[PDB]
């Protein structure tokens, strides 16, 4: 802990009269402070006329810090064998600082500590101990003391928390003050009664304690938060559940009065986000802010849908094959139809053992031959065509 | 963006006597909610009854989801040129959240923006603007507004900060709210006036703005600040500048009441910190304390230096030279006298790169080769009396 001048002292006497010494200060620090050697001989003071050499003269300043060379001879007319030779340090100017403190206005209270957060039921319990030591009278006990326990959910910043006060060594957490699906973290810091003499601040905050939030319905949104700007705007916010939002499209309306044509909000702006839940915001504009004007705001499922027509048609066929070749096998047949009446047909046929061929709408189409091995295979299927359109029917009967 | 129930709908048909349908839902939503089908014809509306597919049937899944399909069927006999087929899908439950908004009790006012730190010679001024709209009657103007701002220094966290509170676009920031050379930051949100009717949420902050205090000693510590935990301790923290502490020590002291003793409390510990301060910390006991018991405390420099006497010395010691080369090599003179008489001296020779008595002379074997030069001694006290050995002389 020494400092550096102190350390860069050797003072060697010269025996004749004088005593010479040399010391050294940091080279950042001279521009802040100076200092001035104090020679002690019985009763004297006496501070010493220095001067700086280039080097120090009996000693190496610690590496670390280069150093300021300083050279001071003191004249002794008179050395003894019992003179005493005393050196200190100190600053030129008097420097230091001085606080009164009464105590009775500047107690800060110790901390809660053994923090525990455990459910009992539908109720949460927050629990916490404090250290008072004894005597049970010392100078604050159950009065003046007193809570402040705050809770928030870890993606928000503590700045903005809710907060809670009991004298009690615990307090009991009741949803709908929460938000279901959500990870909540509580911290206790224990303050002076407002209702006390005693001044001060409040208490070290508490660590951490960190709780899943009762379980919710996930599919509706929650959250739904509007303000105004006090100029012909409402801005209002929402929380749907991350997973919900490929299920389901939400949007916002609102309406002035519970009259009004209900009116639908936008742009709604999504937060990008990775959490859990995703966030979505819009500004409605409200042009002529009545007195007491209660406007209405809900967040109902947009419309999600389509035109079909049709335009679109499958059915499906079979053939009778009669056959397998080493004999007179011709053509083949299709029954059902399943018969449109109104609309053509293009039917497919396909055969041997990928082999195939374009048809007109007929019930029935000639075969050129095919010879060994066996009749098989032979497909159908039916795509309506023309007016009518659709894709084709799935495939019949054989291969 | 649309459903994914909405890209994988593909209904399609068979003219007969009935309609099938196609689509899904994302895999994840499948704890969570039961979306269903409407076959939507003229007057009708009418929910498809639907089961889960193997496969979509004329759809991919859309192409960052991955999903569940469901196959649908619906007994329609009755089918038209005219007619017109739309399906939609909609959640079977009623979800969906409702919520009134009397507007004159939740307003969020808007926030201080534009806003400048601005230096005088003495004081701080800061400043700001917030925009407030027309007619110069909408619903609050200079009332029902007021004013929030907090500064802190830019190490501290924002949590602990000091707040002040304006009816106006402008503040100025006396000195002796801030501790000397240091960066301090601040920020400004607008808040109701407790006058005010309207009830609601102050404004979001507006931005931090920086800048650095008046200068001040830095030689000196400042931010002494001490707390009585209330039982049988004070705990206090001070700073310096951190390149000082190379040239002084600092220490805490107090005085139970004023008359009392000075006492020094220790240990003083040191924080690392990084900074171009250092904070120190010291906490000292107490006795009972009285009601009123009031504490003094002071930091003031440790007391530095170290002892001599003498006990050390130092000196030089001339030889005289009778010849060099070949004439008479031996012996030595010395001089200079410089008289301490009362101490062992043992003065000390060398050429061999030899501990010699309180003698003034020594001498030699010789060779007599070459020359004799170079010839060296040295000053010092044995026994009751010590120092450092002196420095060589005249060679
Ligand atoms: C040290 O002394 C010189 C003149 O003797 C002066 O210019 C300088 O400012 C002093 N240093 C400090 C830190 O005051
Ligand atoms: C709705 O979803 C639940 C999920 O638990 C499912 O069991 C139920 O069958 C669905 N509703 C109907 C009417 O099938």
């Amino acid at each position: 802990e020494e400092t550096v001048p102190l350390k860069t002292l050797e003072c060697y006497n010269d025996y004749t009269n004088r005593i010479i010494c040399s010391w050294a200060d940091t080279e950042d620090a001279q521009g802040l402070i100076n200092m001035t050697l104090l020679y002690h001989q019985l009763d004297k003071i006496q501070s010493v006329s220095c001067e700086l050499s280039e080097k120090l003269m009996w000693s190496e300043c610690p590496s670390s810090h280069r150093c300021v060379p300083r050279r001071c001879v003191i004249p002794y007319t008179r050395f003894s064998n019992g003179d005493n030779d005393y050196y200190s340090f100190q600053p030129d100017r008097d420097l230091g600082i001085q606080l009164m403190v009464p105590l009775a206005q500047h107690v800060q209270p110790p901390p809660p500590k053994d923090i525990h957060i455990s459910p009992s039921g539908d109720h949460f319990l927050l629990e916490w101990s404090v250290s008072l030591g004894d005597s049970q009278v010392s100078w604050l006990s159950s009065k003046d003391i007193e809570f402040e326990v705050a809770y928030k959910r870890l993606q928000d910043s503590w700045e903005d928390a809710s907060s809670l006060h009991t004298s009690n060594f615990q307090v009991n957490l009741e949803p709908k003050l929460f938000l279901p699906n959500s990870i909540y973290a509580a911290r206790v810091r224990t303050r002076l009664s407002a209702g006390s003499s005693l001044s001060g601040r409040p208490s070290r905050w508490s660590p951490e304690v960190h709780w899943d939030s009762q379980p919710g319905d996930k599919a509706q949104p929650q959250n739904l938060q509007c303000f105004f700007d006090g100029i012909q705007s409402l801005h209002c916010s929402w929380e749907v559940w991350t997973q919900t939002t490929g299920s389901v499209s939400f949007g916002l309306f609102y309406r002035p009065s519970p009259a009004a044509p209900e009116e639908k909000c936008s742009p709604v702006v999504k937060e990008p986000q990775a959490s859990v839940y995703t966030r979505y915001r819009c500004s409605l504009p409200v042009p002529e802010p009545s007195a007491h004007s209660q406007y209405t705001v809900s967040v109902k499922h947009l419309e999600q849908g389509k035109f079909i027509m049709s335009y679109y048609h499958i059915q499906m066929e079979p053939p009778i094959l009669q056959q397998t070749a080493n004999a007179a096998s011709y053509s083949l047949h299709w029954e059902t139809q399943k018969i449109p009446k109104y609309i053509d047909h293009t039917f497919q046929v396909q055969y041997k053992k990928s082999k195939t061929e374009n048809l007109g709408r007929v019930n029935s189409m000639d075969l050129p031959q095919l010879e060994p091995d066996t009749s098989y295979c032979a497909r159908v299927r039916v795509k309506p065509i023309s007016d009518y359109d659709g894709i084709w029917s799935e495939w019949s009967n054989e291969y």
